[PDB]
């Protein structure tokens, strides 16, 4: 089963606990990878619940189970704050433009 769906692409925990270490390292490091410079601030504008406080970054889960490294980053996105505390999962599949949805 899918801890996390975000459309079609399907993630465990352990996907996302890797994917949010690596994103959180290059956050303490002062480091981005990829044509977008990522992870970068998440400015919650659509309001998702989240119980974690702010600042947010994101930073791409790749469906492939690979860590983000430049290249394509794909639709979906961890999202995690200053205390690399998991705020959610989200993506841009099925949410017009740059907005997002959130996995379920
Ligand atoms: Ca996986």
């Amino acid at each position: 089963a899918c801890d996390y769906t975000c459309g079609s692409n399907c993630y465990s925990s352990s996907d996302v606990s890797t994917a949010q270490a690596a994103g959180y390292k290059l956050h303490e490091d002062g480091e981005t990878v990829g044509s977008n410079s990522y992870p970068h601030k998440y400015n919650n504008y659509e309001g998702f619940d989240f119980s974690v406080s702010s600042p947010y970054y994101e930073w791409p889960i790749l469906s492939s189970g690979d860590v983000y490294s430049g290249g394509s980053p794909g639709a979906d996105r961890v999202v995690f704050n200053e205390n690399n505390q998991l705020a959610g999962v989200i993506t841009h599949t099925g949410a017009s433009g740059n907005n997002f949805v959130e996995c379920t």
